[PDB]
């Protein structure tokens, strides 16, 4: 099973100048709980954006060029990335926009954080067909002293 996990601001904006411009510790905890002990696939720009390996997860980086860090696994295609995960119950695709576009048709599950934030970005999550996905989990949260926006954690399953 292939899953995508992403935090979406308004208009499906997911990034700006290689950053995710919002401060939501509750999203980092959600991201951590849903990806720990599962292989994570990311594009080279997301690898550079995160800046270091994610502990407790096999890190697989997509790049058309050779790798530049042996603390992680480097791959040159979507099928090679999936193969490098091995026989596991769930693969987590963690970004960015270009990597999401390629794995979306292969994915069975979406873990989305809908953030009520206005962000002028340069990266978007794919324009997924709403008819093809069913909501199986939704939990809304109002902003608090630690999280500057209201946000909703949603899990979608391919119909
Ligand atoms: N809000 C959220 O949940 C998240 C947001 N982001 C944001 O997304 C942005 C990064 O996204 P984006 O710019 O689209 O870049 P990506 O992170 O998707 O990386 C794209 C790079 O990955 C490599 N790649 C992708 N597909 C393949 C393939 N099939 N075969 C070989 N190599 C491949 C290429 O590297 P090369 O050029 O070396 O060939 C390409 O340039 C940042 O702003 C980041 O902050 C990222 C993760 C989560
Ligand atoms: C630290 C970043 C890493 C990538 C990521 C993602 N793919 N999905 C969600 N909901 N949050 C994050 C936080
Ligand atoms: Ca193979
Ligand atoms: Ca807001
Ligand atoms: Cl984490």
């Amino acid at each position: 099973m292939i899953s995508l996990i992403a935090a979406l601001a308004v208009d499906r904006v997911i990034g700006m100048e290689n950053a995710m411009p919002w401060n939501l510790p509750a999203d980092l905890a959600w991201f951590k709980r849903n990806t720990l002990d599962k292989p994570v696939i990311m594009g080279r720009h997301t690898w550079e954006s995160i800046g270091r390996p994610l502990p407790g997860r096999k890190n697989i980086i997509l790049s058309s060029q050779p790798g530049t860090d042996d603390r992680v696994t480097w791959v040159k295609s979507v099928d090679e990335a999936i193969a490098a995960c091995g026989d596991v119950p769930e693969i987590m695709v963690i970004g960015g926009g270009r990597v999401y576009e390629q794995f979306l048709p292969k994915a069975q599950k979406l873990y989305l954080t809908h953030i009520d934030a206005e962000v002028e970005g340069d990266t978007h999550f794919p324009d997924y067909e709403p008819d093809d996905w069913e909501s199986v989990f939704s939990e809304f949260h109002d902003a608090d002293a630690q999280n500057s926006h209201s946000y909703c954690f949603e899990i979608l399953e391919r119909r």
